[PDB]
């Protein structure tokens, strides 16, 4: 068969490539894994964010969330705030270290795009297809 | 800004959904992972197949296509030779267990297509996008 055609292989290498490449390029630099990149992609663009936000944003389950930004903070990649309000209510804070990266992986979804030679055409219908791919289910 | 618009979350997520939902509704059944899932791919279109279209087929890097293809062997999902003639050289084989979950998830890159609303353009297109970002590097 054509593996090209497969969208299974397709998505999986995509992604995999896209990690492969930032992984080597920057990540090691400051020790980073793709979804730390994409909470700090969120928080480059949103200064202090709900937590909700994050999970929202990411194919975040249960308990998956808190480790995730737990280690984060751990590594002074970001600081968390439970609310006095509401104590269920947690907000995240960019940190120095994490302010300094912010030139090198704020351009991210773009240093791709070029990479990829995708039109500002091609690049909204891949998001839209990703979009249809992604509520599927 | 808008996520929907940011390609490093789109793919991310796609993929990521798309895992999900096998994970659950058959990976569990039988115990896989994605990547598993895949290699069996490989094998359901092709009886006995050269480790190194494994390797070619998927994001794999030295010593990790080794380690990976040995689980598999391990929980007999696979069967491994080496050439007698070129003992660097290394076949794969379906097992009868592997041969059992054909018909769960042969399908696969189809029941997420369906369940994607994609249609035969779309997703020839779809795979094109993602190929342009497969070898964007």
């Amino acid at each position: 068969m054509n593996l090209k055609e497969q969208l299974c292989f397709s998505l999986y290498n995509a992604q995999r490539q896209v990690n492969r490449y930032y992984s080597n390029k920057v990540f090691k630099k400051y020790n980073l894994t793709y979804p730390q990149f994409l909470v700090l992609t969120i928080l480059w663009d949103e200064s202090p964010v709900n937590v909700k936000k994050v999970v929202t944003e990411l194919a975040l389950d249960t308990g998956t969330v808190s480790p995730l930004l737990k280690r984060m903070e751990q590594v002074d990649l970001i600081k968390r705030e439970r609310s006095e309000v509401d104590q269920r209510e947690v907000f995240i804070h960019l940190t120095d270290k994490s302010e300094t990266i912010r030139p090198e992986l704020s351009n991210a979804s773009d240093k791709v795009a070029s990479a990829s030679s995708l039109s500002q055409d091609e690049v909204k219908e891949l998001n839209r297809l990703l979009g249809k791919v992604i509520h599927a289910f």
